[PDB]
DNA sequence: CATTAGA
DNA sequence: TCTAATGA
């Protein structure tokens, strides 16, 4: 956690570089198990050899360890940090919708900067076109102060359409958080469950509404159960318009809300833990359900959940407010 | 790990 | 169809 720091640190640095710049998934994959391990290691690593004893730690890596232990640096790390091409891929990749593959291809053609990207909006597809467009607005955090106004509106419309609609805004905001990256609305409805073969309108109606009133300004991807877009709060009485925000909305088979909800509410850790706990408690929890466990190694049979609690009760735990779903 | 765009 | 990119 701190003793292993630089190590894992230079390690993750390294991996990442293989994967993105190079298309070396293996090496990339190597940097990771190793990084993953030295990570767990309970003592201050003193040299290659020592580390070398570890599984995943080969000679290639060990070797880097020493150089790094000797000089608080690495050549390759230094060379790459310098590396144009590579610096370029690291950067492009930030555009929403630009992943490595594209970032390399772009670069190959010679698009290194944001401006290059502009002069070549044509080579860019819709997603990236928007990503390029709200580049600044996307990189910025969402003040809760705004999250509340966002949530406000969303709830109102949803209800306005059909009153049956149930809608919870998840993530860190749900967990008290000061700011958030994008907004995640879970959604469901009574007429939509596990069996009852969809009703795509279910999603559509809503997006229609939000778009109607000018909340959703664009669409990244709208499909039958997952819509990814961009919203923005009505820019009041001039002088101050609001930044373009990422919003995501997902349809849920009503018979799987709470799990789904319990889940997305996190946190990444409180989840694992809870998960790690339901296990002993003879269960199974996944993004959408909770099934009692059985001794032949495994078992199924999805228990019925009516709220966040049921799941608790089941694994018999303390209902813990979202506020405290920290870990 | 599953959902969407695209070519 | 596969292959990418987001998210989780
Ligand atoms: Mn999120
Ligand atoms: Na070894
Ligand atoms: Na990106």
């Amino acid at each position: 956690e701190t003793l292993n720091g630089g190590i894992t640190d230079m390690l993750t640095e390294l991996a990442n570089f293989e994967k993105n710049v190079s298309q070396a998934i293996h090496k990339y994959n190597a940097y990771r198990k190793a990084a993953s391990v030295i990570a767990k290691y309970p003592h201050k690593i003193k040299s290659g050899a020592e580390a070398k004893k570890l599984p995943g730690v080969g000679t290639k890596i060990a070797e880097k360890i020493d150089e790094f232990l000797a000089t608080g640096k690495l050549r390759k790390l230094e060379k790459i940090r310098q590396d144009d091409t590579s610096s370029s891929i690291n950067f492009l990749t930030r555009v929403s919708g630009i992943g490595p593959s594209a970032a390399r291809k772009f670069v190959d053609e010679g698009i290194k900067t944001l401006e290059d990207l502009r002069k070549n909006e044509d080579k860019l597809n819709h997603h990236q076109r928007i990503g390029l467009k709200y580049f600044g607005d996307f990189e910025k955090r969402i003040p809760r102060e705004e999250m509340l106004q966002m949530q406000d509106i969303v709830l109102n419309e949803v209800k306005k359409v059909d009153s049956e609609y149930i809608a919870t805004v998840c993530g860190s905001f749900r967990r008290g958080a000061e700011s958030s990256g994008d907004m995640d609305v879970l959604l469901t409805h009574p007429s939509f469950t596990s069996e009852s073969t969809k009703q795509p309108k279910l999603l559509h109606q809503v997006v229609e509404q939000l778009q109607k009133v000018h909340f959703i300004t664009d669409t990244l991807s709208k499909g039958e159960t997952k819509f990814m877009g961009v919203c923005q709060l009505p820019s009041k009485n001039d002088e101050k318009e609001y930044p373009h925000r990422r919003i995501d909305i997902r349809l849920i088979p009503k018979d799987q809300y709470y799990c789904g909800v319990l889940y997305f509410t996190g946190s990444d850790i409180f989840n694992k833990n809870m998960r790690a706990h339901a296990l002993e408690k003879g269960f199974t929890i996944n993004e959408y359900t909770i099934r009692p466990l059985g001794v032949t190694g495994v078992a199924g049979e999805p228990l019925p959940v009516d709220s966040e609690k049921d799941i608790f009760d089941y694994i018999q735990w303390k209902y813990r407010e979202p506020k405290d779903r920290s870990e």
